[PDB]
């Protein structure tokens, strides 16, 4: 039951994504998080999807995904060197001494405050999964007003590219 | 008309995604970018989605969308003050004088190199849509080896929050 980061190229067209999400849904496959946006080439979008399972489940999801005509290339990004980043926006209640505390946490995690009132901050964070998770462990939950978190975006290390 | 950024707070069921994605697909409308990931509410995910069509029509989907039990709340983020950021990973061919040149761009856009060889950089860039777009506008496209870009993560400004 471990994390695989699936990376795929697909037809930037209507239904493309609803069909990819439908394939998971039909069979109750987990989607932890999902990023998709156009590439260099506007006919093709790049999707980064994170799923949680034993290998034999992932290999079957991977088998089924390749079968879709709108899925063009596909790699388990996790099976080779890669880099990943996520972006997160955390809106936090920040009054009295918690104003200093929230500012210290932002600086420690190298985030930036991008919205501010007398009683709140919106903090922008970028990093690996664990950095962003470490931020959330470190903040008191009762302070969090809401969170918007982009889901992982990754690339293979070095010369390896998905389109080739 | 135009560009719309829709935030939804929903169940993390696969395709609850597909079902949301479907209602844009249903009308023949392309989802340009999309992000969905866990929130503090372990059972709930936040999804931002950027799309293109006429206000009344989006408002059609809006309604259709609200009536899904899987959807807790939604707003059209543009209808009120908001902050938005995307993240992007851009792998570039960086040989000779382009090494100095590609590093300068990174610096000017305030991005970070997170993968480097003799012949390439992968640059991480975080910002508004127009900033990332402007970075892409600045690089000769024969230098871009691949891009993985997340699409928006957005929140209302100030005390406005979606779960409320
Ligand atoms: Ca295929
Ligand atoms: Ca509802």
């Amino acid at each position: 039951h471990m994390r695989h980061i699936i990376s795929l190229l697909m037809e930037n067209e209507a239904g493309a994504l609803s069909r990819v999400a439908g394939l998971f849904s039909a069979r109750g496959y987990n989607i932890e998080s999902l990023s998709v946006a156009p590439t260099e080439d506007p006919t093709l979008s790049r999707m980064t999807l994170v799923t949680n399972g034993p290998d034999e489940i992932v290999e079957q999801i991977t088998k089924q995904l390749n079968k879709l005509i709108e899925v063009v290339k596909l790699i388990d990004l996790s099976s080779e060197g890669y880099v990943e980043r996520e972006l997160m926006l955390v809106k936090v209640r920040a009054v009295g001494k918690d104003r200093e505390e929230m500012k210290r946490l932002a600086d420690i995690f190298r985030g930036n405050i991008i919205d501010v009132t007398n009683e709140l901050y919106t903090i922008e964070l970028t990093g690996t999964r664990s950095k962003l998770d470490g931020f959330l462990q470190a903040v008191d939950c009762n302070l969090i007003l809401e969170i918007a978190r982009t889901g992982v975006s990754g690339l293979s290390r070095g010369e390896r590219v998905l389109k080739l």
